[PDB]
């Protein structure tokens, strides 16, 4: 509360391990689906069905530029992705399938790196 703070927390180094995590996410055989944002002029349904898209190039486009205000909203965004992916796919897909992967992979990273 006012003047009452838990002990502060090295924030310093956030945006480059974030960064990191993300070259990791982009350089994983099965990102594929997740490099670049859905056309969505050439795929049925998705600008209706998905409210919010997200993709790792935009994720990265918003790490670059100072958008992301803290850690935990730069993962919703990588979550995001892969809640769209869920929505949009069957699990028994090969798009289904890297969206689990990828997921899981960034589960542990996060956990990791932070946790």
């Amino acid at each position: 509360s006012m003047s009452v703070k838990k002990p502060k927390r090295d924030d310093s180094k956030d945006l480059a391990l974030c960064s990191m995590i993300l070259t990791e996410m982009e350089t994983h055989e099965d990102a594929w689906p997740f490099l670049l944002p859905v056309n969505l002029k050439l795929v049925p349904g998705y600008k209706k069905v998905i409210k919010k898209p997200m993709d790792f190039s935009t994720i990265r486009e918003k790490l670059s530029s100072g958008q992301y205000p803290n850690l935990e909203t730069f993962a919703l965004d990588v979550r995001l992705v892969f809640d769209n992916c869920e929505t949009f796919n069957e699990d028994d897909s090969d798009i289904g399938r890297a969206g689990h992967n990828m997921r899981k992979y960034f589960e542990k990273k996060w956990t990791d790196t932070f946790k």
